[PDB]
């Protein structure tokens, strides 16, 4: 996929912790049409510079980090995606934190779309403020008649309207504030897949979440509820106490 130059035409926050960046222009207008929920890598100046090049290694290339595309509208050819800010230190929410209409951002993708079927009836789907468009993405595709539970973190409740209805999947929010450890996070995850109780054989799980969070869910699904591995979409969006380059090489030494 070629990198493609976009400039910023409208930032609006969301929430607190949330910035979404409209980006647009003429190198937009054959994005892909049908890529809603799929992540494009959005290249960083150093911080205080405004240019990338094309450099792909060493230490001229620019930081690079995965976003997902939140709403790409074809007929307007402008491409939404949702920054978490405020919440940690890091190049790419630096950067989107004090990004202003005008800007450039040079972006490439999108990757392979690593998604659940959109075909069954039985679904739960796990996420958290990186991975909300996502879930939504999927949530959309669904049949009307698909039953389970969407289980989220979110670090507010305004976050909460980035998710479409559906008729019968039922709705699980923890909104998180620095009062709540990882571990009473991971402990209100499994409260609620206990609470699910036996899991219909069929169900397909998505989860998108911090990767120790990502490790318990899926073992308890596999060893615990023992569905298919074939079931499972699973991705680590994030480490804790772990930056993204040295996060995607881990995964590539040991996949989760
Ligand atoms: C497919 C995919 C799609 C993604 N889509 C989105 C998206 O739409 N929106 C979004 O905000 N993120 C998204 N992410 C997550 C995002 O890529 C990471 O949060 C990334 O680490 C942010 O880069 P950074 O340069 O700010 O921080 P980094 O330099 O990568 O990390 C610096 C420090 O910040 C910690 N950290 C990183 N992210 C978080 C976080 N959210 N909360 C708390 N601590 C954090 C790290 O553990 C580390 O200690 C996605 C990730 C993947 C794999
Ligand atoms: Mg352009
Ligand atoms: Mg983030
Ligand atoms: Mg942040
Ligand atoms: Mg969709
Ligand atoms: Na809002
Ligand atoms: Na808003
Ligand atoms: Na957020
Ligand atoms: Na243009
Ligand atoms: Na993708
Ligand atoms: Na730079
Ligand atoms: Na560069
Ligand atoms: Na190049
Ligand atoms: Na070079
Ligand atoms: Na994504
Ligand atoms: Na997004
Ligand atoms: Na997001
Ligand atoms: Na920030
Ligand atoms: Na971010
Ligand atoms: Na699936
Ligand atoms: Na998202
Ligand atoms: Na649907
Ligand atoms: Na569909
Ligand atoms: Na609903
Ligand atoms: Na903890
Ligand atoms: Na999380
Ligand atoms: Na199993
Ligand atoms: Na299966
Ligand atoms: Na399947």
């Amino acid at each position: 996929s070629p990198t493609r130059l976009t400039y910023i035409s409208d930032i609006i926050e969301i929430s607190p912790y949330l910035r979404r960046l409209v980006l647009s222009g003429e190198q937009l207008a054959n994005f892909p049409a049908d890529q809603q929920g799929a992540y494009v890598k959005v290249l960083i100046p150093q911080p205080g510079e405004t240019t990338v090049n094309m450099t792909l290694t060493g230490p001229n290339a620019a930081i690079k980090r995965s976003y997902t595309i939140r709403e790409f509208d074809p007929v307007r050819g402008q491409l939404s995606l949702d920054f978490v800010i405020n919440k940690h230190t890091g190049p790419a929410t630096d950067w989107a934190k004090l990004a202003n209409v005008g800007d450039t951002v040079a972006i490439a993708g999108p990757g392979p779309l690593k998604m659940n079927r959109f075909d069954f009836n039985d679904y739960l789907l796990f996420g958290d403020s990186t991975s909300i468009n996502a879930v939504d993405a999927l949530i959309k595709r669904l049949p009307a008649t698909a039953k389970g539970h969407i289980i989220m973190l979110v670090n507010s409740h305004q976050e909460q309207a980035l998710l479409s209805q559906h008729p019968l999947l039922k709705t699980h929010w923890l909104v998180l504030n620095d009062s709540i450890t990882a571990e009473q996070q991971i402990d209100w995850l499994l409260d609620k897949l206990e609470l699910f109780g036996d899991l219909p054989a069929v169900t397909q799980v998505f989860v998108g979440l911090e990767a120790t969070q990502v490790r318990v869910i899926k073992q308890y699904l596999l060893e615990q509820q023992q569905l298919p591995l074939s079931s499972i979409s699973a991705t680590g969006y994030w480490k804790r106490n772990t930056d993204a380059d040295t996060f995607g090489k881990q995964k590539q030494m040991q996949p989760l």
